[PDB]
């Protein structure tokens, strides 16, 4: 308990941050967006009701930073609650983009490369995300990409966790968590970028679990519309055999990512997808 108090930041976050807006809530905690009073920068704040495992989870994010994730900024202990302050991007989510606009292969390759760089970083720190999906991809107006975990699924490698439509078959059937489940989920997110939705989204989420466990590798609606290079990338993300499925490091070398357009190419999609607060 004393070590946890020594690692956390000094101060009252109720005074250091303002304009709190709840953006998510679950069994594990609550997510807010807030304004850093001193810097004028918009941040994201997780509030979790609480110990040596918490110490390790805090230390790994305080000591390790990467441009493609929302980075740890501070943490506070308020009674029995731990508050973790992190970066935030206000342009929108990849969900907004795929539901409202149509991305071309160059824009998909740009997003895939940024997400894989975030995954390579997390996996190199023995962290598995377990909840990769467009909802967890935040976008800046300039097209910058940051991965979030607003469903509280990520953890340092030590129950069924994740969002059913994006879950790997080995997670559904035997909870075999490992870095490759994030690669599968990235392949499902690439299908969102092509088709607007993950496979089976018209079904209820529990029925989706049975379809994933039985079908395995999902099929595309119109595969002939895609380049052979993009089809190969998707095959490597969605391999049934975990050993054959690409790692984030291996997929960063894929020819598909070599057609990536600059991130600035995303700005018109982000602007069109954005629904202004009335
Ligand atoms: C807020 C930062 N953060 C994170 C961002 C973004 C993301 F999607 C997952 C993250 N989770 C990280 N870990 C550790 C913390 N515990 C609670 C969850 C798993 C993490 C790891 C590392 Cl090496 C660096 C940053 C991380």
């Amino acid at each position: 308990l004393e070590k946890l108090r020594s690692i956390v930041s000094v101060g009252d976050p109720k005074k250091k941050y303002t304009r709190f807006e709840k953006i998510g809530q679950g069994a594990s905690g609550t997510v807010y967006t807030a304004m850093d009073v001193a810097t004028g920068q918009e941040v994201a704040i997780k509030q979790m009701n609480l110990k040596e495992l918490i110490i390790n989870e805090i230390l790994v994010m305080r000591e390790n930073k990467n441009p493609n994730i929302v980075n740890y900024l501070d943490s506070y202990l308020v009674g029995d609650e731990l508050w973790v302050v992190m970066e935030y991007l206000a342009g929108g989510s990849l969900t907004d983009v795929v539901t409202e606009t149509c991305m071309d292969e160059g824009q998909i390759a740009a997003v895939c490369r940024e997400c894989l760089q975030a995954l390579e970083f997390l996996h190199s720190n023995q962290v598995i995300h377990r909840d990769i999906k467009s909802d967890n991809i935040l976008l800046g107006m300039d097209g910058s990409v940051k991965l979030t975990d607003f469903g509280f699924c990520a953890q340092i490698t030590p129950t069924m966790v994740g969002t059913p439509y994006w879950m790997a078959p080995e997670v559904v059937t035997r909870k075999a968590y490992g870095p490759k489940v994030d690669i599968w989920s990235l392949g499902i997110m690439a299908i969102e970028m092509i088709e607007g939705e993950p496979p089976y989204l018209n079904e209820n989420p529990l029925r989706a679990l049975y379809l994933i466990a039985t079908n395995g590798t999902p099929e595309l609606q119109n595969p002939e519309k895609l380049s052979a290079i993009f089809r190969d990338f998707l095959n490597r993300c969605l391999e049934m055999d975990v050993e054959k499925r690409g790692s984030a490091k291996e997929l960063l070398q894929h020819q598909f990512l070599k057609i990536a357009k600059p991130l600035s190419s995303l700005t018109p999609l982000i602007a069109a997808a954005k629904e202004a607060t009335k």
